[PDB]
């Protein structure tokens, strides 16, 4: 919300939730420029 | 649930699609620091 919040925008459809070691990041396709969704996705396919 | 896809691409690291919706869980104290550098670096960017 507005007051004490672990979330943060980074731009509108991209919203990271802090919950100490753990994160959420919400990535809203329809918003996020499509490069940035790739790279993100790109990297998690190299951890696997 | 035939309306999603769930995903895991190592211990810690999940992601949901449902709609134009991508939500990743990422644990830290599970997945590499450079992997969690690499996408705080490009959600920076965004900002």
């Amino acid at each position: 919300g507005s007051h004490m919040s672990s979330r943060h925008q980074f731009a509108p459809g991209a919203t990271v939730l802090y919950k100490g070691d753990k994160m959420v990041l919400n990535l809203d396709r329809s918003r996020v420029p499509t490069e940035c969704i790739e790279k993100i996705e790109a990297i998690l396919k190299e951890l696997e």
